Protein backbone atom coordinates (compact mmCIF):
# COMPACT_ATOMS: atom_id res chain seq x y z
CA UNK A 1 0.00 0.00 0.00
CA UNK A 2 1.63 3.21 1.22
CA UNK A 3 5.40 2.99 1.62
CA UNK A 4 8.43 4.89 2.91
CA UNK A 5 12.03 4.15 1.82
CA UNK A 6 13.37 1.00 3.47
CA UNK A 7 16.71 2.78 3.95
CA UNK A 8 18.71 3.93 7.04
CA UNK A 9 18.33 7.64 7.83
CA UNK A 10 22.07 8.27 8.17
CA UNK A 11 22.38 7.06 4.57
CA UNK A 12 19.92 9.61 3.21
CA UNK A 13 20.26 13.28 2.21
CA UNK A 14 18.92 16.60 3.40
CA UNK A 15 16.34 18.20 1.06
CA UNK A 16 17.49 21.83 1.22
CA UNK A 17 21.13 21.06 0.38
CA UNK A 18 23.15 18.02 -0.82
CA UNK A 19 24.25 17.10 2.71
CA UNK A 20 24.04 13.74 4.52
CA UNK A 21 21.56 13.49 7.39
CA UNK A 22 23.40 13.44 10.74
CA UNK A 23 20.56 13.44 13.27
CA UNK A 24 16.88 14.06 13.94
CA UNK A 25 15.76 17.12 15.87
CA UNK A 26 13.05 19.62 16.77
CA UNK A 27 12.53 23.33 16.14
CA UNK A 28 13.91 25.85 18.69
CA UNK A 29 11.72 27.51 21.36
CA UNK A 30 11.14 30.43 18.99
CA UNK A 31 9.89 28.50 15.95
CA UNK A 32 6.35 27.09 15.83
CA UNK A 33 5.67 26.87 12.12
CA UNK A 34 8.12 26.64 9.24
CA UNK A 35 7.76 27.41 5.56
CA UNK A 36 10.60 25.68 3.71
CA UNK A 37 10.23 25.76 -0.07
CA UNK A 38 12.52 22.80 -0.84
CA UNK A 39 11.99 19.36 0.66
CA UNK A 40 8.21 19.64 0.39
CA UNK A 41 6.12 16.72 -0.87
CA UNK A 42 2.74 15.31 0.18
CA UNK A 43 2.37 11.64 1.10
CA UNK A 44 0.36 11.66 -2.14
CA UNK A 45 3.44 12.37 -4.21
CA UNK A 46 2.71 16.04 -4.91
CA UNK A 47 5.79 18.24 -4.98
CA UNK A 48 5.19 21.60 -3.30
CA UNK A 49 7.09 24.88 -3.50
CA UNK A 50 10.34 24.70 -5.47
CA UNK A 51 11.03 21.10 -4.43
CA UNK A 52 12.64 18.99 -7.19
CA UNK A 53 12.44 15.22 -7.53
CA UNK A 54 16.20 14.78 -7.64
CA UNK A 55 18.83 15.93 -5.19
CA UNK A 56 20.70 16.82 -8.39
CA UNK A 57 18.49 19.93 -8.49
CA UNK A 58 18.64 20.91 -4.79
CA UNK A 59 20.14 24.28 -3.76
CA UNK A 60 21.18 25.09 -7.33
CA UNK A 61 20.69 28.03 -9.68
CA UNK A 62 21.20 28.69 -13.37
CA UNK A 63 21.31 31.86 -15.42
CA UNK A 64 23.21 34.45 -17.41
CA UNK A 65 25.11 37.36 -15.85
CA UNK A 66 25.42 40.52 -17.92
CA UNK A 67 27.87 41.85 -15.36
CA UNK A 68 25.41 43.49 -12.97
CA UNK A 69 22.54 41.02 -12.78
CA UNK A 70 21.98 37.30 -13.30
CA UNK A 71 18.78 36.42 -15.16
CA UNK A 72 17.57 33.05 -13.82
CA UNK A 73 16.18 30.05 -15.67
CA UNK A 74 15.34 26.48 -14.69
CA UNK A 75 18.45 24.33 -14.11
CA UNK A 76 17.27 22.99 -17.47
CA UNK A 77 17.97 26.26 -19.24
CA UNK A 78 14.27 26.51 -20.11
CA UNK A 79 12.68 29.80 -19.02
CA UNK A 80 11.28 30.52 -15.56
CA UNK A 81 8.22 32.71 -14.96
CA UNK A 82 6.95 34.42 -11.75
CA UNK A 83 3.55 32.66 -11.82
CA UNK A 84 5.36 29.34 -11.43
CA UNK A 85 6.73 30.00 -7.95
CA UNK A 86 8.90 31.98 -5.54
CA UNK A 87 11.96 31.03 -7.58
CA UNK A 88 13.13 28.45 -10.14
CA UNK A 89 12.78 24.79 -9.23
CA UNK A 90 15.61 23.91 -6.85
CA UNK A 91 16.56 27.44 -5.86
CA UNK A 92 18.27 27.59 -2.42
CA UNK A 93 15.77 28.29 0.34
CA UNK A 94 18.13 28.95 3.23
CA UNK A 95 17.12 32.19 4.88
CA UNK A 96 18.96 33.95 7.68
CA UNK A 97 22.43 33.64 6.16
CA UNK A 98 24.63 34.69 3.27
CA UNK A 99 25.27 32.14 0.50
CA UNK A 100 28.41 31.15 -1.30
CA UNK A 101 27.61 29.30 -4.49
CA UNK A 102 30.25 27.53 -6.57
CA UNK A 103 29.74 28.56 -10.19
CA UNK A 104 30.70 26.42 -13.19
CA UNK A 105 30.24 26.58 -16.94
CA UNK A 106 29.48 24.15 -19.74
CA UNK A 107 32.34 24.68 -22.18
CA UNK A 108 34.59 26.66 -19.85
CA UNK A 109 37.21 25.79 -17.25
CA UNK A 110 37.47 26.82 -13.59
CA UNK A 111 34.96 27.86 -10.96
CA UNK A 112 34.07 31.10 -9.21
CA UNK A 113 32.76 31.71 -5.72
CA UNK A 114 29.48 33.63 -5.80
CA UNK A 115 28.72 35.66 -2.68
CA UNK A 116 24.99 36.15 -2.23
CA UNK A 117 23.29 38.54 0.16
CA UNK A 118 19.54 37.82 0.11
CA UNK A 119 18.46 41.10 1.68
CA UNK A 120 18.92 43.87 -0.90
CA UNK A 121 16.15 44.79 -3.36
CA UNK A 122 18.36 43.53 -6.18
CA UNK A 123 17.62 40.05 -4.88
CA UNK A 124 14.38 39.07 -6.56
CA UNK A 125 14.49 35.44 -7.75
CA UNK A 126 10.66 35.46 -7.93
CA UNK A 127 10.96 38.07 -10.68
CA UNK A 128 13.81 36.12 -12.28
CA UNK A 129 16.81 38.27 -11.28
CA UNK A 130 19.49 38.51 -8.58
CA UNK A 131 22.50 40.83 -8.19
CA UNK A 132 25.64 39.56 -9.89
CA UNK A 133 28.21 40.16 -7.16
CA UNK A 134 31.16 40.52 -9.47
CA UNK A 135 30.26 37.47 -11.53
CA UNK A 136 31.12 38.43 -15.08
CA UNK A 137 29.14 37.83 -18.25
CA UNK A 138 28.34 34.25 -19.16
CA UNK A 139 26.08 31.29 -18.50
CA UNK A 140 26.46 29.52 -15.14
CA UNK A 141 25.15 26.65 -13.04
CA UNK A 142 25.90 26.97 -9.34
CA UNK A 143 25.43 24.87 -6.24
CA UNK A 144 25.37 26.04 -2.60
CA UNK A 145 28.89 25.51 -1.24
CA UNK A 146 28.97 26.97 2.28
CA UNK A 147 27.10 29.66 4.23
CA UNK A 148 27.90 32.44 6.71
CA UNK A 149 26.11 35.04 8.93
CA UNK A 150 23.78 37.57 7.22
CA UNK A 151 25.57 40.66 5.82
CA UNK A 152 22.82 43.17 6.53
CA UNK A 153 20.72 42.28 9.43
CA UNK A 154 24.03 43.63 10.85
CA UNK A 155 25.59 41.32 13.40
CA UNK A 156 22.68 38.85 13.22
CA UNK A 157 23.36 35.12 13.50
CA UNK A 158 22.81 32.26 11.05
CA UNK A 159 19.17 31.16 11.33
CA UNK A 160 18.34 28.34 8.92
CA UNK A 161 14.77 27.92 10.16
CA UNK A 162 14.12 30.95 7.97
CA UNK A 163 13.36 31.37 4.27
CA UNK A 164 14.89 34.09 2.02
CA UNK A 165 13.10 37.16 0.58
CA UNK A 166 12.20 35.94 -2.92
CA UNK A 167 10.03 38.85 -4.05
CA UNK A 168 10.84 42.53 -4.15
CA UNK A 169 7.75 41.39 2.22
CA UNK A 170 2.72 37.20 -3.14
CA UNK A 171 5.51 35.00 -4.48
CA UNK A 172 3.32 31.89 -4.50
CA UNK A 173 5.12 30.47 -1.46
CA UNK A 174 4.30 26.90 -0.47
CA UNK A 175 2.03 26.95 2.60
CA UNK A 176 3.88 26.89 5.92
CA UNK A 177 3.88 23.80 8.19
CA UNK A 178 2.15 23.85 11.58
CA UNK A 179 2.62 21.40 14.49
CA UNK A 180 -0.62 19.42 14.99
CA UNK A 181 -0.41 20.16 18.70
CA UNK A 182 -1.79 18.08 21.57
CA UNK A 183 1.64 16.85 22.58
CA UNK A 184 2.93 16.42 19.07
CA UNK A 185 6.19 17.97 17.97
CA UNK A 186 7.38 18.36 14.37
CA UNK A 187 10.45 16.24 13.55
CA UNK A 188 13.28 17.62 11.45
CA UNK A 189 16.13 15.89 9.70
CA UNK A 190 19.40 17.71 10.36
CA UNK A 191 22.66 17.97 8.45
CA UNK A 192 25.94 19.83 8.99
CA UNK A 193 26.51 22.73 6.59
CA UNK A 194 30.09 23.89 5.77
CA UNK A 195 30.95 27.43 6.95
CA UNK A 196 32.58 29.56 9.74
CA UNK A 197 30.28 28.11 12.41
CA UNK A 198 28.55 24.97 13.66
CA UNK A 199 25.66 25.36 11.21
CA UNK A 200 22.81 22.86 11.24
CA UNK A 201 20.30 22.69 8.41
CA UNK A 202 16.86 21.25 9.10
CA UNK A 203 14.42 19.83 6.54
CA UNK A 204 10.97 18.19 6.79
CA UNK A 205 11.74 15.06 4.73
CA UNK A 206 14.86 13.31 3.43
CA UNK A 207 15.29 13.95 -0.30
CA UNK A 208 15.10 10.20 -1.08
CA UNK A 209 11.77 10.19 0.76
CA UNK A 210 10.59 12.78 -1.77
CA UNK A 211 11.65 10.93 -4.91
CA UNK A 212 10.14 7.80 -3.40
CA UNK A 213 6.84 9.51 -2.57
CA UNK A 214 6.63 11.22 -5.97
CA UNK A 215 7.31 7.82 -7.50
CA UNK A 216 4.69 6.02 -5.39
CA UNK A 217 1.70 8.34 -5.94
CA UNK A 218 -0.06 6.08 -3.46
CA UNK A 219 -3.77 6.81 -2.86
CA UNK A 220 -3.02 7.64 0.78
CA UNK A 221 -5.99 6.64 2.93
CA UNK A 222 -6.32 7.78 6.54
CA UNK A 223 -5.88 11.31 7.85
CA UNK A 224 -2.56 10.28 9.41
CA UNK A 225 0.01 7.51 9.00
CA UNK A 226 1.20 5.55 12.02
CA UNK A 227 4.89 4.68 11.66
CA UNK A 228 7.46 2.79 13.74
CA UNK A 229 11.08 3.89 13.78
CA UNK A 230 12.85 0.53 13.75
CA UNK A 231 16.43 -0.60 14.12
CA UNK A 232 17.06 -2.59 10.94
CA UNK A 233 19.43 -4.94 12.78
CA UNK A 234 17.13 -5.93 15.66
CA UNK A 235 13.74 -5.17 14.14
CA UNK A 236 13.21 -3.41 17.46
CA UNK A 237 10.59 -0.66 17.51
CA UNK A 238 12.33 2.48 18.87
CA UNK A 239 9.14 4.52 19.02
CA UNK A 240 5.94 5.54 17.24
CA UNK A 241 5.73 8.54 14.87
CA UNK A 242 3.02 10.03 12.66
CA UNK A 243 3.17 11.12 9.03
CA UNK A 244 0.63 13.73 7.97
CA UNK A 245 -0.72 14.17 4.39
CA UNK A 246 1.07 17.51 4.04
CA UNK A 247 4.41 15.69 4.27
CA UNK A 248 5.90 15.92 7.76
CA UNK A 249 6.48 13.65 10.76
CA UNK A 250 5.80 14.10 14.45
CA UNK A 251 6.20 12.26 17.74
CA UNK A 252 5.68 12.73 21.45
CA UNK A 253 8.79 13.64 23.51
CA UNK A 254 9.32 12.36 27.07
CA UNK A 255 9.73 15.59 29.00
CA UNK A 256 13.39 15.99 29.95
CA UNK A 257 15.08 12.85 28.57
CA UNK A 258 13.70 14.32 25.33
CA UNK A 259 12.74 12.52 22.15
CA UNK A 260 13.90 12.60 18.47
CA UNK A 261 17.45 13.88 18.98
CA UNK A 262 18.05 11.11 21.53
CA UNK A 263 17.30 8.36 18.99
CA UNK A 264 20.11 6.85 16.90
CA UNK A 265 20.06 7.81 13.18
CA UNK A 266 20.64 4.35 11.70
CA UNK A 267 16.95 3.54 12.06
CA UNK A 268 14.33 3.06 9.34
CA UNK A 269 10.77 4.42 9.24
CA UNK A 270 8.18 1.70 8.61
CA UNK A 271 4.51 2.34 7.76
CA UNK A 272 2.38 0.45 10.26
CA UNK A 273 -1.10 1.62 9.24
CA UNK A 274 -3.57 4.43 8.58
CA UNK A 275 -5.00 5.93 11.75
CA UNK A 276 -7.08 8.96 12.70
CA UNK A 277 -5.62 12.47 12.88
CA UNK A 278 -6.47 12.37 16.60
CA UNK A 279 -4.62 9.10 17.32
CA UNK A 280 -2.41 9.21 20.41
CA UNK A 281 1.22 8.10 20.19
CA UNK A 282 3.15 6.47 23.02
CA UNK A 283 6.08 8.68 24.06
CA UNK A 284 9.62 8.19 22.78
CA UNK B 1 6.67 -7.36 -6.97
CA UNK B 2 9.70 -5.72 -8.63
CA UNK B 3 9.39 -2.11 -9.82
CA UNK B 4 11.37 0.82 -11.17
CA UNK B 5 10.88 4.47 -10.18
CA UNK B 6 7.78 5.87 -11.87
CA UNK B 7 9.65 9.13 -12.62
CA UNK B 8 10.77 10.86 -15.87
CA UNK B 9 14.45 10.29 -16.66
CA UNK B 10 14.85 14.04 -17.22
CA UNK B 11 14.01 14.73 -13.59
CA UNK B 12 16.54 12.17 -12.26
CA UNK B 13 20.28 12.25 -11.51
CA UNK B 14 23.45 10.64 -12.80
CA UNK B 15 25.04 8.11 -10.41
CA UNK B 16 28.68 9.10 -10.91
CA UNK B 17 28.21 12.84 -10.40
CA UNK B 18 25.44 15.01 -8.91
CA UNK B 19 24.20 16.17 -12.32
CA UNK B 20 20.77 15.96 -13.98
CA UNK B 21 20.25 13.39 -16.72
CA UNK B 22 20.18 15.04 -20.15
CA UNK B 23 19.83 11.98 -22.40
CA UNK B 24 20.39 8.29 -23.00
CA UNK B 25 23.18 6.90 -25.16
CA UNK B 26 25.44 4.03 -26.21
CA UNK B 27 29.16 3.51 -25.61
CA UNK B 28 31.54 4.41 -28.47
CA UNK B 29 32.63 1.57 -30.76
CA UNK B 30 36.04 1.65 -29.05
CA UNK B 31 34.46 0.55 -25.76
CA UNK B 32 33.58 -3.14 -25.36
CA UNK B 33 33.04 -3.23 -21.59
CA UNK B 34 32.55 -0.87 -18.67
CA UNK B 35 33.73 -1.00 -15.04
CA UNK B 36 32.17 2.00 -13.26
CA UNK B 37 32.51 1.84 -9.46
CA UNK B 38 29.64 4.21 -8.58
CA UNK B 39 26.11 3.70 -9.91
CA UNK B 40 26.31 -0.06 -9.37
CA UNK B 41 23.33 -1.78 -7.81
CA UNK B 42 21.84 -5.17 -8.66
CA UNK B 43 18.08 -5.35 -9.32
CA UNK B 44 18.27 -7.28 -6.02
CA UNK B 45 19.12 -4.10 -4.13
CA UNK B 46 22.79 -4.99 -3.73
CA UNK B 47 25.12 -1.98 -3.82
CA UNK B 48 28.40 -2.68 -5.61
CA UNK B 49 31.82 -1.00 -5.63
CA UNK B 50 31.89 2.44 -4.02
CA UNK B 51 28.20 3.05 -4.79
CA UNK B 52 26.28 4.84 -2.04
CA UNK B 53 22.57 5.04 -1.40
CA UNK B 54 22.33 8.84 -1.59
CA UNK B 55 23.50 11.32 -4.25
CA UNK B 56 24.77 13.28 -1.23
CA UNK B 57 27.77 10.89 -1.23
CA UNK B 58 28.42 10.82 -5.00
CA UNK B 59 31.75 12.01 -6.39
CA UNK B 60 32.81 13.32 -2.97
CA UNK B 61 35.99 12.88 -0.94
CA UNK B 62 36.81 13.42 2.72
CA UNK B 63 40.16 13.54 4.49
CA UNK B 64 42.87 15.45 6.33
CA UNK B 65 45.68 17.18 4.49
CA UNK B 66 49.13 18.04 5.83
CA UNK B 67 49.98 20.04 2.74
CA UNK B 68 51.67 17.03 1.14
CA UNK B 69 49.11 14.20 1.11
CA UNK B 70 45.46 13.80 2.01
CA UNK B 71 44.63 10.85 4.24
CA UNK B 72 41.07 9.87 3.38
CA UNK B 73 38.14 8.79 5.51
CA UNK B 74 34.54 7.99 4.64
CA UNK B 75 32.29 11.03 4.06
CA UNK B 76 31.42 10.12 7.66
CA UNK B 77 34.87 10.81 9.05
CA UNK B 78 34.95 7.15 10.07
CA UNK B 79 38.14 5.40 8.90
CA UNK B 80 38.73 3.71 5.56
CA UNK B 81 40.77 0.53 5.09
CA UNK B 82 42.06 -1.08 1.90
CA UNK B 83 39.92 -4.18 2.50
CA UNK B 84 36.75 -2.10 2.21
CA UNK B 85 37.32 -1.28 -1.43
CA UNK B 86 38.94 0.74 -4.25
CA UNK B 87 38.33 3.90 -2.24
CA UNK B 88 35.94 5.28 0.40
CA UNK B 89 32.26 5.16 -0.49
CA UNK B 90 31.35 7.81 -3.06
CA UNK B 91 34.93 8.53 -4.16
CA UNK B 92 34.86 9.98 -7.72
CA UNK B 93 35.09 7.21 -10.34
CA UNK B 94 35.77 9.20 -13.52
CA UNK B 95 38.83 7.99 -15.36
CA UNK B 96 40.27 9.57 -18.49
CA UNK B 97 40.41 13.11 -17.09
CA UNK B 98 41.70 15.47 -14.43
CA UNK B 99 39.36 16.44 -11.60
CA UNK B 100 38.58 19.73 -9.98
CA UNK B 101 36.90 19.27 -6.62
CA UNK B 102 35.45 22.09 -4.58
CA UNK B 103 36.82 21.83 -1.06
CA UNK B 104 34.98 23.17 1.99
CA UNK B 105 35.28 22.83 5.77
CA UNK B 106 33.01 22.54 8.78
CA UNK B 107 33.80 25.59 10.90
CA UNK B 108 35.82 27.63 8.41
CA UNK B 109 34.95 29.97 5.57
CA UNK B 110 36.27 27.08 -0.67
CA UNK B 111 39.39 25.81 -2.38
CA UNK B 112 39.76 24.25 -5.81
CA UNK B 113 41.61 20.96 -5.61
CA UNK B 114 43.21 20.04 -8.95
CA UNK B 115 43.59 16.29 -9.19
CA UNK B 116 45.75 14.29 -11.57
CA UNK B 117 44.67 10.67 -11.16
CA UNK B 118 47.78 9.46 -12.97
CA UNK B 119 50.77 9.66 -10.55
CA UNK B 120 52.17 7.34 -7.88
CA UNK B 121 50.86 9.57 -5.11
CA UNK B 122 47.31 8.77 -6.24
CA UNK B 123 46.45 5.68 -4.22
CA UNK B 124 42.96 6.26 -2.78
CA UNK B 125 42.83 2.48 -2.30
CA UNK B 126 45.49 3.01 0.32
CA UNK B 127 43.49 5.99 1.53
CA UNK B 128 46.08 8.52 0.37
CA UNK B 129 46.27 11.08 -2.47
CA UNK B 130 48.58 14.02 -3.14
CA UNK B 131 47.76 17.40 -1.69
CA UNK B 132 48.32 19.53 -4.76
CA UNK B 133 48.83 22.69 -2.73
CA UNK B 134 45.80 22.15 -0.48
CA UNK B 135 46.75 23.61 2.90
CA UNK B 136 46.67 21.62 6.15
CA UNK B 137 43.28 20.76 7.58
CA UNK B 138 40.18 18.61 7.29
CA UNK B 139 38.04 19.06 4.19
CA UNK B 140 34.97 17.67 2.44
CA UNK B 141 35.21 17.88 -1.32
CA UNK B 142 32.84 17.48 -4.24
CA UNK B 143 33.71 17.15 -7.94
CA UNK B 144 32.95 20.49 -9.70
CA UNK B 145 34.32 20.19 -13.24
CA UNK B 146 36.68 18.18 -15.39
CA UNK B 147 39.39 18.80 -18.00
CA UNK B 148 41.71 16.69 -20.23
CA UNK B 149 44.06 14.28 -18.38
CA UNK B 150 47.40 15.78 -17.34
CA UNK B 151 49.04 12.61 -18.69
CA UNK B 152 49.60 11.11 -21.32
CA UNK B 153 47.20 15.32 -25.36
CA UNK B 154 45.05 12.47 -24.06
CA UNK B 155 41.31 12.89 -24.74
CA UNK B 156 38.63 13.08 -22.03
CA UNK B 157 37.30 9.50 -21.83
CA UNK B 158 34.56 9.26 -19.20
CA UNK B 159 34.06 5.54 -19.92
CA UNK B 160 37.19 4.71 -17.93
CA UNK B 161 37.83 4.53 -14.20
CA UNK B 162 40.84 5.89 -12.29
CA UNK B 163 43.82 3.83 -11.13
CA UNK B 164 42.89 3.40 -7.48
CA UNK B 165 45.94 1.39 -6.47
CA UNK B 166 49.53 1.79 -7.56
CA UNK B 167 47.45 -0.58 -13.24
CA UNK B 168 47.03 -4.20 -12.20
CA UNK B 169 46.37 -4.46 -8.47
CA UNK B 170 43.58 -6.04 -6.44
CA UNK B 171 41.71 -2.91 -5.42
CA UNK B 172 38.55 -5.00 -4.99
CA UNK B 173 36.83 -3.22 -7.90
CA UNK B 174 33.26 -4.07 -8.83
CA UNK B 175 33.17 -6.60 -11.72
CA UNK B 176 32.86 -5.37 -15.29
CA UNK B 177 29.61 -5.09 -17.25
CA UNK B 178 29.55 -6.74 -20.67
CA UNK B 179 27.10 -6.27 -23.57
CA UNK B 180 25.21 -9.62 -23.61
CA UNK B 181 25.44 -9.67 -27.39
CA UNK B 182 22.40 -11.04 -29.23
CA UNK B 183 22.31 -7.65 -30.92
CA UNK B 184 21.65 -6.10 -27.53
CA UNK B 185 23.72 -3.12 -26.37
CA UNK B 186 24.42 -1.46 -23.03
CA UNK B 187 22.31 1.64 -22.28
CA UNK B 188 23.73 4.63 -20.44
CA UNK B 189 22.15 7.67 -18.85
CA UNK B 190 24.15 10.81 -19.66
CA UNK B 191 24.63 14.13 -17.92
CA UNK B 192 26.46 17.21 -19.17
CA UNK B 193 29.59 17.90 -17.05
CA UNK B 194 31.17 21.32 -16.58
CA UNK B 195 34.65 21.77 -18.03
CA UNK B 196 36.43 23.24 -21.09
CA UNK B 197 34.54 20.98 -23.49
CA UNK B 198 31.25 19.29 -24.34
CA UNK B 199 31.62 16.51 -21.79
CA UNK B 200 29.00 13.80 -21.34
CA UNK B 201 29.13 11.58 -18.24
CA UNK B 202 27.58 8.07 -18.64
CA UNK B 203 26.29 5.87 -15.84
CA UNK B 204 24.49 2.53 -15.69
CA UNK B 205 21.56 3.63 -13.51
CA UNK B 206 20.23 7.04 -12.42
CA UNK B 207 20.93 7.58 -8.70
CA UNK B 208 17.20 7.56 -7.99
CA UNK B 209 17.11 4.02 -9.35
CA UNK B 210 19.79 2.87 -6.92
CA UNK B 211 18.09 4.20 -3.77
CA UNK B 212 14.89 2.62 -5.08
CA UNK B 213 16.27 -0.87 -5.85
CA UNK B 214 18.19 -0.85 -2.56
CA UNK B 215 14.94 0.06 -0.81
CA UNK B 216 12.78 -2.46 -2.63
CA UNK B 217 15.18 -5.36 -2.03
CA UNK B 218 12.94 -7.22 -4.49
CA UNK B 219 13.78 -10.88 -5.29
CA UNK B 220 15.20 -11.06 -8.84
CA UNK B 221 13.12 -13.73 -10.55
CA UNK B 222 13.83 -14.43 -14.20
CA UNK B 223 17.09 -13.81 -16.01
CA UNK B 224 15.96 -10.37 -17.19
CA UNK B 225 13.10 -7.94 -16.84
CA UNK B 226 11.22 -6.82 -19.94
CA UNK B 227 10.87 -3.03 -19.81
CA UNK B 228 8.74 -0.48 -21.62
CA UNK B 229 10.00 3.09 -21.89
CA UNK B 230 6.66 4.87 -21.73
CA UNK B 231 5.72 8.44 -22.59
CA UNK B 232 3.81 9.71 -19.53
CA UNK B 233 1.93 12.26 -21.65
CA UNK B 234 0.41 9.89 -24.23
CA UNK B 235 0.96 6.69 -22.28
CA UNK B 236 2.38 5.08 -25.41
CA UNK B 237 5.13 2.44 -25.47
CA UNK B 238 8.21 4.10 -26.95
CA UNK B 239 10.36 0.95 -27.08
CA UNK B 240 11.26 -2.40 -25.50
CA UNK B 241 14.20 -2.78 -23.15
CA UNK B 242 15.56 -5.47 -20.87
CA UNK B 243 16.94 -5.05 -17.38
CA UNK B 244 19.49 -7.60 -16.15
CA UNK B 245 20.36 -8.94 -12.65
CA UNK B 246 23.73 -7.24 -12.23
CA UNK B 247 22.11 -3.84 -12.72
CA UNK B 248 22.12 -2.70 -16.34
CA UNK B 249 19.76 -2.05 -19.25
CA UNK B 250 20.08 -3.02 -22.89
CA UNK B 251 18.18 -2.64 -26.15
CA UNK B 252 18.57 -3.53 -29.82
CA UNK B 253 19.40 -0.40 -31.84
CA UNK B 254 17.57 -0.40 -35.15
CA UNK B 255 20.57 0.90 -37.07
CA UNK B 256 23.68 2.98 -36.39
CA UNK B 257 21.86 6.33 -36.43
CA UNK B 258 19.03 4.73 -34.43
CA UNK B 259 19.09 3.86 -30.74
CA UNK B 260 18.07 5.06 -27.24
CA UNK B 261 20.19 8.08 -28.11
CA UNK B 262 17.28 9.44 -30.17
CA UNK B 263 14.41 8.81 -27.72
CA UNK B 264 12.88 11.67 -25.68
CA UNK B 265 14.41 12.10 -22.22
CA UNK B 266 11.07 12.55 -20.41
CA UNK B 267 9.93 8.94 -20.55
CA UNK B 268 9.54 6.49 -17.67
CA UNK B 269 10.78 2.87 -17.57
CA UNK B 270 8.11 0.34 -16.59
CA UNK B 271 8.58 -3.28 -15.59
CA UNK B 272 6.24 -5.38 -17.72
CA UNK B 273 7.32 -8.91 -16.83
CA UNK B 274 10.14 -11.34 -16.18
CA UNK B 275 11.50 -13.00 -19.33
CA UNK B 276 14.19 -15.43 -20.41
CA UNK B 277 17.76 -14.14 -20.78
CA UNK B 278 17.45 -15.09 -24.45
CA UNK B 279 14.25 -13.09 -25.07
CA UNK B 280 14.75 -11.12 -28.29
CA UNK B 281 13.74 -7.45 -28.14
CA UNK B 282 12.04 -5.43 -30.87
CA UNK B 283 14.50 -2.85 -32.23
CA UNK B 284 14.26 0.73 -30.98
C1 LIG C 1 33.79 36.15 1.70
C2 LIG C 1 33.16 36.06 3.09
O1 LIG C 1 33.58 35.27 3.93
N1 LIG C 1 32.17 36.92 3.32
C3 LIG C 1 31.46 36.93 4.61
C4 LIG C 1 32.24 37.67 5.70
O2 LIG C 1 32.31 39.09 5.51
C5 LIG C 1 33.28 39.53 4.56
C6 LIG C 1 34.67 38.99 4.91
O3 LIG C 1 35.60 39.32 3.87
C7 LIG C 1 35.17 39.54 6.24
C8 LIG C 1 36.61 39.06 6.48
O4 LIG C 1 37.10 39.65 7.69
O5 LIG C 1 35.19 40.97 6.21
C9 LIG C 1 33.85 41.46 6.05
O6 LIG C 1 33.86 42.89 6.13
C10 LIG C 1 33.29 41.05 4.70
O7 LIG C 1 31.95 41.56 4.64
C11 LIG C 1 31.37 41.35 3.34
O8 LIG C 1 32.11 42.10 2.37
C12 LIG C 1 32.16 43.49 2.72
C13 LIG C 1 33.05 44.24 1.72
C14 LIG C 1 30.75 44.07 2.69
O9 LIG C 1 30.20 43.90 1.39
C15 LIG C 1 29.87 43.33 3.70
O10 LIG C 1 28.52 43.79 3.62
C16 LIG C 1 29.92 41.83 3.40
O11 LIG C 1 29.21 41.11 4.41
O12 LIG C 1 31.49 37.54 6.92
C17 LIG C 1 30.31 38.34 6.78
C18 LIG C 1 29.66 38.56 8.14
O13 LIG C 1 30.58 39.27 8.98
C19 LIG C 1 29.37 37.64 5.79
O14 LIG C 1 29.07 36.33 6.27
C20 LIG C 1 30.06 37.52 4.43
O15 LIG C 1 29.29 36.67 3.58
C1 LIG D 1 43.50 24.71 -13.33
C2 LIG D 1 43.43 24.02 -14.69
O1 LIG D 1 42.80 24.52 -15.62
N1 LIG D 1 44.10 22.88 -14.77
C3 LIG D 1 44.14 22.08 -16.01
C4 LIG D 1 45.14 22.68 -17.00
O2 LIG D 1 46.42 22.65 -16.35
C5 LIG D 1 47.42 23.38 -17.09
C6 LIG D 1 46.94 24.78 -17.50
O3 LIG D 1 46.46 25.50 -16.36
C7 LIG D 1 48.09 25.55 -18.16
C8 LIG D 1 47.60 26.95 -18.54
O4 LIG D 1 48.67 27.67 -19.17
O5 LIG D 1 49.14 25.69 -17.20
C9 LIG D 1 49.73 24.42 -16.90
O6 LIG D 1 50.76 24.64 -15.93
C10 LIG D 1 48.72 23.44 -16.31
O7 LIG D 1 49.30 22.12 -16.25
C11 LIG D 1 48.96 21.42 -15.04
O8 LIG D 1 50.07 21.47 -14.13
C12 LIG D 1 51.29 21.06 -14.77
C13 LIG D 1 52.43 21.20 -13.76
C14 LIG D 1 51.21 19.61 -15.24
O9 LIG D 1 51.15 18.71 -14.13
C15 LIG D 1 49.98 19.41 -16.12
O10 LIG D 1 49.81 18.02 -16.39
C16 LIG D 1 48.74 19.94 -15.40
O11 LIG D 1 47.60 19.81 -16.26
O12 LIG D 1 45.14 21.89 -18.20
C17 LIG D 1 45.57 20.54 -17.97
C18 LIG D 1 45.50 19.76 -19.29
O13 LIG D 1 46.41 20.33 -20.23
C19 LIG D 1 44.64 19.84 -16.96
O14 LIG D 1 43.34 19.72 -17.53
C20 LIG D 1 44.59 20.66 -15.67
O15 LIG D 1 43.68 20.06 -14.74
Amino acid sequence: PFTLPNLPLSSLSNSRAPLPISSMGISPDNVQSVQFQNGRCTLDGRLVGTTPVSLSHVAKIRGTSNGTVINLTELDGTPFHPFEGPAPIGFPDLGGCDWHINMTQFGHSSQTQYDVDTTPDTFVPHLGSIQANGIGSGNYVGVLSWISPPSHPSGSQVDLWKIPNYGSIATHLAPSVYPPGFGEVLVFFMSKMPGPGAYNLPCLLPQEYISHLASEQAPTVGEAALLHYVDPDTGRNLGEFKAYPDGFLTCVPNGASSGPQQLPINGVFVFVSWVSRFYQLKPV
